[PDB]
């Protein structure tokens, strides 16, 4: 069967910490009173939940309500528990409160608020600088929470929320997030179609943190291009074959032989034959002035096949594209 892997960075974390530390299924709930928040509007609705914006009327403090649909308490718990462990790190979405509606009992998540409403203008007036800055912060929180044993599983743009008023960034949404332990094999149903990784798209369940790299990879790819999707696959299979057409094929197979992974037998006919292209092709008069060098070698050591060989997020805050902004801090 297939050749196993590890990561090369935090590998062991969990192991040494204590069991309750990531052993979600056995935590209790610390609940609280949902008397305690009024919901003022509806913000976004998704297939794990419903996001209200909310006011405590314990302190007039204006509040997000994640209301959750049903998944298994230990789904729930899951979230829970990544949230806490991360509560405090840098650009980790603070979880306030953990309620349940007296009548329906639907359980439901209270966040900081981080004021958006912002982001369809914004997303198209972004400066080269503000991307390497943003960039910065999300990387910020990767780092942290990587090394806290959590891969978070579906970074992509919607799961960053930016008040460009107060250049304040968090990223949320950790419903998909697990503990990353040694040997562990994941489920590859994780992430947006867009966004997943080749370990995903093949079936390669012994991943790891440097998931999260491809995908942030992916993040900056259209940022930069100015083309959202930027591998704009129309299911699992022809995402495999649009990434390919542009890291061409021959690391495919490569990546393919040496983990001995088996592939559907479906992609024998799809995959074809692609060389990898130069990242030149992509670059026309409307996105030039956020492509540059930098940039671009940045990019290209995020987006590896061998899931192994990409960036770590501690690496990639080292690479000259951010030379600029880590001068300001
Ligand atoms: C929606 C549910 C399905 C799940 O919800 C949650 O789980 C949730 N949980 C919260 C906790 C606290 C809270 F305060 C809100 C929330 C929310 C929550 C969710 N939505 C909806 C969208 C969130 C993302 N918006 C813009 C995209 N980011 S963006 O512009 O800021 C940007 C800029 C630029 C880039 C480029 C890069 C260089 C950075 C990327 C992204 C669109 C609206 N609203 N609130």
């Amino acid at each position: 069967g297939p050749v196993p892997s590890r990561a090369r960075v935090y590998t062991d974390v969990n192991t040494h910490r204590p069991r309750e530390y990531w052993d979600y299924e056995s935590h209790v709930v610390e609940w609280g009173n949902q008397d305690d928040y009024q919901l003022v509007r509806k913000l976004g609705r998704g297939k794990y939940s419903e996001v209200f914006e909310a006011i405590n009327i314990t302190n007039n403090e204006k509040v997000v309500v994640k209301i959750l649909k049903p998944v298994k308490k230990k789904k729930i718990k899951r979230e829970i528990k990544i949230l806490e462990n991360l509560r405090g790190g840098p650009n980790i979405i603070t979880l306030a409160d953990i309620v349940k509606d007296p009548v329906s009992r639907t359980p439901a998540l209270v966040f900081e608020h981080v004021n958006n409403t912002d982001f369809k203008q914004l997303y198209q007036t972004l400066t080269d600088y503000d991307i390497r800055f943003y960039m910065y912060e999300i990387l910020k929180a990767l780092d942290y929470c990587h090394s806290m044993g959590i891969m978070h599983r579906d970074v992509k743009p919607h799961n960053v929320m930016i008040d460009h008023e107060h250049r304040k960034l968090r990223l949320i949404d950790w419903g998909l997030a697990e503990f990353y332990h040694p040997g562990q094999e994941y489920n590859v149903r994780v992430a947006s179609r867009y966004f997943k990784g080749p370990e995903l798209l093949v079936d390669y369940q012994m991943y790891d943190y440097s998931l999260d790299m491809w995908s942030l990879g992916c993040m900056l790819a259209s940022m930069i291009f100015r083309k959202e999707p930027f591998f704009h696959g129309h299911d699992n299979y022809d995402q495999l074959v649009r990434i390919a057409k542009v890291l061409g094929t021959e690391d495919l197979y490569d990546y393919i032989d040496k983990y001995n992974i088996e592939l559907d037998p479906r992609f024998n006919d799809i995959l074809g034959r692609h060389s990898r292209k130069r990242w030149e092709r992509f670059v026309h008069s409307e996105n030039q002035h956020l492509v540059s060098p930098e940039a671009l070698d940045f990019l290209d050591k995020l987006l590896r096949y061998d899931h192994q060989s990409r960036l770590t997020a501690r690496e990639a805050m080292e690479h000259p594209y951010f030379y600029t902004v880590v001068k300001d801090q």
